[PDB]
């Protein structure tokens, strides 16, 4: 059989309206209605969607030649590039620059990087003073920008932070896409398109100071931890011995920063969010903190590999919040799932944000309780049972400087400040490619010292 449809509203249109309003309920709403596999027509394109853990395995083990992203996450192409990674001029290349990432994702640097939140984190200290309120999401975002970017370009990047606007440029950018550009990848986007430019002269700028640096001062290529993710790009070849451009070298350090930043960002917001608003939840945490700081004055590798309980609370927001609510492959060849078979040319869709509500799973899904994963392990009953950083062939290559990153944030704020949020934890806001909280998000702080 051909799975159970979902009724169209309109020819074409199809089923956009009620999925638009609210994707992950669209889902769920359905999967009652047809079960744990259903297509439906949403702008002009058969989408399947994935629903229950059981079935999970052959789509995240499929081979790029069965299951392709290349052909589902191409419209990245303006914001990334031409030729690289989705648009990357085979499964092989795109791997290979992928890799090119992950490599200046490694211990040694993971230690410097921990410096890094510290010291951009000491100097939002300043600019916060002893008490106020903030938003949340802001305040991740900034932070991330700049922890981000120093950890995977190098220090140079920052005085074009803070003397040359750097950040506005990645929201134009980062606003210039959207959720509907999937459908349509030719909407024009003019703001976007000229920062991205604006972006790339600045790169080509970093690309070309590093490389003289590389002559002045060499040893800096055999020193494992000052060797970021520039350094690689300018001393790897690929593995059929050809060289990279710069063009392709931009493309990656920008693809990875799009990566390295919003998933996390929300992430942090949505964690400390239900922390703080906890007061049983925020003592384990002060408690954990406070055994692990002992008489040190300030965070280290270690202490943060430490932090168990922080951790699973950062889970527990991923469970019920996670910024990538659909994952999407295109079928190349016809697709076997449970008693049916997916046509060749639908695009099957798998959502960690349902499978985070699950009740086979996890039980009052809807309320934060780090405790479900620590003590009932809840997460463990099924193989696919949370996949926030996806599974399989492509699972999350930053998953572990994701976990850094927003665990040193958590922790270094609670070190300075006693901080409390202001009513209700907010719904998810389905307006973005990354989802995230529905704004304001707003919090009182008050330092400590
Ligand atoms: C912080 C929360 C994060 C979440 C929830 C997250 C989630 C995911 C997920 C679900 C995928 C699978 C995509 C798919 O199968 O279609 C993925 C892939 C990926 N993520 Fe993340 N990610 C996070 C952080 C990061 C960071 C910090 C980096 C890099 C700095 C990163 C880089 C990537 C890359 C390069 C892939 C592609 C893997 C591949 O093509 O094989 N992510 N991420
Ligand atoms: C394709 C993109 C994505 N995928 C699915 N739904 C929405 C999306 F925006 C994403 O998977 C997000 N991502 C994963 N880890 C961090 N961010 C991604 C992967 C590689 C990359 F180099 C940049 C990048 F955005």
């Amino acid at each position: 059989k051909l799975p159970p449809r979902v009724p169209n509203l309109i020819p074409y249109v199809g089923s956009f309206v009620s999925f638009a309003k609210n994707p992950v309920q669209f889902i769920i709403d359905n999967s009652k209605k047809y079960g744990d596999v259903f297509t439906a027509t949403i702008l002009g394109k058969e989408m399947t969607f994935l629903n229950h853990p059981k079935i999970l395995d052959t789509f995240f083990k499929a081979t790029d030649n069965e299951l392709s992203l290349r052909d589902v996450y191409r419209f990245m192409r303006p914001v990334f590039g031409t030729g690289v990674v989705y648009d990357a001029d085979s499964t092989e290349r795109m791997m290979e620059q992928v890799k090119f990432v992950s490599s200046g994702l490694t211990t040694a640097r993971f230690r410097v990087f921990v410096d890094i939140f510290e010291d951009e984190i000491a100097h939002k200290v300043k600019e916060l003073g002893p008490e106020g309120t903030v938003d949340v999401a802001e305040l991740m975002a900034d932070l991330i920008i700049f922890t981000a970017s120093r950890c995977l370009l190098g220090d140079e990047v920052r005085q074009y932070l803070s003397e040359k606007n750097l950040g506005k440029l990645y929201h134009d950018i980062d606003d210039g896409i959207s959720p509907l550009s999937f459908f349509y990848p030719s909407l024009p986007a003019p703001k976007r398109d000229k920062a991205r430019k604006a972006v790339g002269e600045i790169f080509q700028e970093l690309l070309d100071k590093r490389r003289e640096e590389h002559k002045k001062h060499p040893e800096r290529l055999l020193d494992e931890s000052k060797m970021d993710v520039v350094d690689h790009l300018l001393t790897q070849k690929y593995k059929d011995g050809q060289e990279l451009t710069d063009v392709h070298r931009i493309g990656i350090l920008i693809a990875g920063l799009f990566a390295g930043q919003h998933t996390s960002s929300i992430t942090s917001s949505w964690t400390l969010m239900n922390v703080i608003s906890n007061k049983k939840v925020l003592e384990k945490v002060r408690k954990e903190q406070e055994e692990i700081m002992g008489s040190d004055k300030v965070l280290d590798y270690d202490k943060v590999m430490k932090m168990d309980y922080l951790e699973a609370c950062m889970k527990e927001a991923l469970r019920m919040y996670p910024p990538l609510i659909m994952i999407m492959r295109m079928a190349r060849k016809p697709r076997e799932c449970e008693q049916y078979i997916i046509p060749k040319g639908n695009i099957l869709v798998v959502s960690p944000s349902v499978a985070g509500r699950c009740t086979d799973t996890y039980t009052n899904p809807d309320v934060f309780d780090p405790e479900r994963l620590t003590e009932r392990k809840e997460h463990e009953k099924f193989k696919y049972g949370a996949v926030p950083f996806g599974a399989g062939r492509h699972k999350c290559i930053g998953e572990n400087f994701a976990l850094l990153q927003v665990k040193s944030i958590i922790s270094i704020l609670l070190r300075y400040f006693d901080m409390e949020y202001i009513g209700k934890i907010p719904d998810p806001s389905y307006t973005s490619l990354v989802v995230g909280p529905s704004p304001p998000t707003r919090m009182r702080y008050k330092l400590r010292k």
